[PDB]
């Protein structure tokens, strides 16, 4: 949406990485993980409208991505369970934050992309 | 150095990454994360001997490395609280499990190398 | 533009990687590497208009992004000369490429994502 | 082996890239690329014994990884011709120089490791 974007790539067949299933934790006080939000990535390998700035407040977030779904619904086998990308938003005010992946069946890669606004 | 090893790089100084705290999880029958084994990557930037074929059974493993704190003994600012790696230990295949964790400031890869002997 | 775009990300800043300078080479008949395009990534990172339809025809094309004076503009000292991305398009008609790229002073990673219009 | 090696791994079988050419070139006064060393991965995805310290001077070097025929070899559909690495040998840093690449069929990460002894 505005403050939290996810896109994600296949590296195998060099395309977007479509319904991806995704979810959002964020760290309680009491140091469980609470859900935060969940979707699922589009045709163009994007998931927009996870969060708005007013819920998407200072905290530390991890972002789930189910890639074994993934790869087993194209009949692949792969090493991981999920993606996790663990990290604190909005700690020096409101960003932007695009997490990226990018998906082999026994690697990936994520870099975050954050903008001030 | 047997049955499961991890490796880590620093791609910004294009060496190996020293002193990093990895941690070892297994999930337990509740879905909690158990502690499993531990330590700190060598001046190589390898941890051998977190555990043994006897003890490294069939089941879901969490390895967690604390890369925040390795870049910010750098004077470095990261993204990440620490890199995650979940995944199915699986007795069907290859004995030997080898994390690699490739690392950036705001990005990191990891990719499993499972081999024989 | 359409057929051919690049996009640029820099690991350690968690940004766009602005300014950067591209060369795009087409192999020759002779073998020889002749000059096809180039350009230099805008703010967003993305360098589009690079080619036409018309112009873009099947060949083995040479991507040149131009890491190193990217990194010493930043006062970084980086191991690559640049980044070589060298590829068949269109042997089985025309598509449209992104060619992506993430940047560290002593790794990159790249991507190529092909779709059929 | 000594100061330089290549390392190649391949994400989709989460293995070793084994019988991979690999071409290292030194450019010329001309600007042309001379030869310099080659051979194949071994069954450890490694290549030793490229050159000499006598032999590796400084100037700029090109490793070509022969991607696009290792998979080929495999039955997968590659999107690179290779993965090239071109990069300045200096005698100011550490001796060694590990060139790691990563390998998917439709994307390549590469790292330098430099070392001493
Ligand atoms: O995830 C990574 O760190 C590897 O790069 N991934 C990229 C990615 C994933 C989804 C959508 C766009 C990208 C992208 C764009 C430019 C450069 C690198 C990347
Ligand atoms: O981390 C990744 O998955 C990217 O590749 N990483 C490699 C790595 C990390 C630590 C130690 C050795 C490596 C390595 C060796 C050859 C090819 C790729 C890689």
């Amino acid at each position: 949406k505005c403050p939290l974007m996810v896109k994600v790539l296949d590296a195998v067949r060099g395309s977007p990485a479509i319904n991806v299933a995704v979810h959002v934790f964020r760290k309680a006080a009491d140091d469980t993980w609470e859900p935060f939000a969940s979707g699922k990535t589009s045709e163009s390998g994007e998931l927009h409208g996870l969060t708005t700035e007013e819920e998407f407040v200072e905290g530390i977030y991890k972002v789930e991505i189910d890639t074994k779904s993934y790869w087993k619904a194209l009949g692949i086998s792969p090493f991981h369970e999920h993606a996790e990308v663990v990290f604190t938003a909005n700690d020096s005010g409101p960003r932007r934050y695009t997490i990226a992946a990018l998906l082999s069946p026994y690697s990936y890669s994520t870099t975050a992309v954050v903008t001030n606004p």
